[PDB]
């Protein structure tokens, strides 16, 4: 695995424990994202996603790039937190991740990718994020998203 994903995927573990209060509730939605990852990238590799959906991968990617520069831009001092923009930006990654895998993954990996995606879409999680408590965390995840930005890994 890639080293700053590591980094962030490390981070978005802390930042859901401590949330949570939960190591296995943590752990469990760590898994499934590692596990729906993969199994996206299966389908990648083995040429399974027909036209429109290639165009809908595209698209994901245009959205979790989004994602990513808004959480960025919200890290401002600046700019005011939204959670509201946030979450909707995440379930619009969410949704077309959903339309994509529709007809290649099986109705208990479309479960992990609702979990993963409503976990940390949810408006609590994201404002807690955003708050006092969290400044070192959502520093270390915003520095991760900008290198991966950076290096064209997202
Ligand atoms: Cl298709």
């Amino acid at each position: 695995i890639d080293e700053t994903s590591s980094e962030v995927l490390d981070e978005l573990y802390r930042v859901s424990k401590e949330y949570t209060h939960s190591r296995p509730q943590a752990q469990r939605v760590i898994k499934d994202l590692i596990k729906v990852a993969i199994k996206v990238a299966v389908l990648h590799r083995n040429g399974s996603f027909g036209p429109s959906e290639l165009a809908l991968a595209t698209r994901f990617r245009q959205k979790l790039r989004q994602g990513a520069m808004t959480a960025l831009s919200f890290g401002e001092v600046d700019f005011t937190f939204e959670a509201a923009v946030l979450a909707g930006l995440l379930t619009e990654c969410r949704d077309v991740l959903l339309e994509l895998v529709e007809h290649h993954l099986t109705p208990k990996s479309h479960g992990r990718i609702r979990h993963v995606f409503d976990h940390f879409s949810d408006p609590g999680l994201l404002t807690a994020l955003y708050g006092p408590d969290f400044t070192q965390h959502l520093g270390k995840i915003c520095d991760g998203l900008r290198k991966l930005l950076d290096e064209g890994k997202l």
